[PDB]
């Protein structure tokens, strides 16, 4: 079970819309998905299991600093079948990677939607996102399918064992 | 003002994506918005306040049958500024109104996003959503802006007394 795995105050899971973040959240089975509107046009989905807070919002296109406080892990979910917006995904990851309040957080990239036939594999996304130029920060890419749960654990197993080194 | 209204079962708030339904749910302030995924591709936002259940999903499955059994009012949210998709919203409301398990549920229409300059007012939304063709059912349209809550009270007050 996934509750025993995380046996990190905030895990920020972001990415473009329709990447599957809400589905991954529901697949964790760690509590209800609560959605709040802190400010207008800013939707946030949260799952508080005990002490761990999974914060989710879509990116694309300064109150985020508050969430970046005590964010020990970043999960960047990607639609591996969305070749039209993979460049936009890299630029959004590069944006948050260059946030000084977030450089301490470990990064987990999810090459989601591997079930689709023309989806890019985990290593093509590795290159498209430019992950191999990351330095002074542990990162890990995991091939996942959120609607099934494939790879969701082994990815988050790396995350939980990475924050608690 | 909102929480006072529904103090005295199932309310179905449907509409196209980006219509403002999540925004309205947060304005009710009757409880936390809970997102659930009963089946793949079906996202449902729910706000429960003791007796009442505010169910929200996007339109545009035979599973809807079982949400309908005690659905007393349906709130159809439509973005008054989205002129390209207004006909699609008309089709999805017609599919909802032809449903037999919701035949006795009153209809509240919310012409949302009136704050935008090129947004269709409640008059032509009424004309193009086809509310005057509606018989066998009391319906009501209200011009709203869920961002500021403009109009939500007057529309939910009508819903309050029809199902009060
Ligand atoms: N084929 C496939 N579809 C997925 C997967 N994960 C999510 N989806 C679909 O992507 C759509 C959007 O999912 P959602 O979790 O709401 O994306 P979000 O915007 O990041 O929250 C849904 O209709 C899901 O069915 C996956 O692993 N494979
Ligand atoms: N201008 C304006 N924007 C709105 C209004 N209501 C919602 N929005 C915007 O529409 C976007 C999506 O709204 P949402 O409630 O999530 O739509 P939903 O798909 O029905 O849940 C949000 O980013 C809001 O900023 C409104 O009355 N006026």
């Amino acid at each position: 079970l996934f509750a025993s795995l995380l046996g990190e105050m905030r895990i920020l899971m972001v990415g473009l819309d329709a990447a599957g973040k809400t589905t991954i959240l529901y697949k964790l089975k760690l509590g209800e998905i609560v959605t709040t509107i802190p400010t207008i046009g800013f939707n946030v989905e949260t799952v508080e299991y005990k002490n761990i807070s999974f914060t989710v919002w879509d990116v694309g296109g300064p109150l985020w600093r508050y969430y970046f406080q005590n964010t020990q892990g970043i999960i960047f979910v990607v639609d591996s079948n969305d070749r039209d917006r993979i460049n936009e995904a890299r630029e959004e990851l590069q944006s948050m990677l260059n946030e000084d309040e977030l450089k301490d957080a470990v990064l987990l990239v999810l090459a989601n939607k591997q079930d689709l036939p023309n989806a890019m594999n985990a290593a093509e996304i590795t290159e498209k996102m430019g992950l191999h130029s990351i330095r002074n920060r542990p990162w890990f890419i995991q091939a996942t399918c959120a609607t099934t749960g494939d790879g969701l654990y082994e990815g988050l197993e790396w995350l939980s064992n990475q924050v608690g080194k």
